[PDB]
């Protein structure tokens, strides 16, 4: 299933973009910069271990720019740290 060196690389940054603020304060959901491959199953596995929170669902999309950057919307349960 997992090898930790991959979880440490599957996430690349947090992402701040106004709808990223409204994703949290309205809809218990955090917005991330993830690997150019990744997959939703790995993105959930990375957040649930690095950030110690339960995850409900992960949805993904891309900026359509030269570096083809993968955004992830990770929805949490009820309470969160950051």
């Amino acid at each position: 299933m997992i090898r930790e060196e991959r979880l440490l690389k599957v996430l690349r940054a947090p992402h701040v973009s106004e709808k990223a603020s409204t994703a949290m304060e309205k809809s218990n959901t955090i917005v991330l910069k993830v690997a150019k491959d990744a997959t939703k199953a790995e993105i959930k596995a990375a957040v649930q271990k690095l950030f110690e929170v339960e995850v409900e669902v992960v949805n993904t999309l891309v900026v359509k720019r030269r570096s083809d950057w993968k955004k992830a919307y990770v929805t949490l349960k009820e309470g969160q740290n950051l």
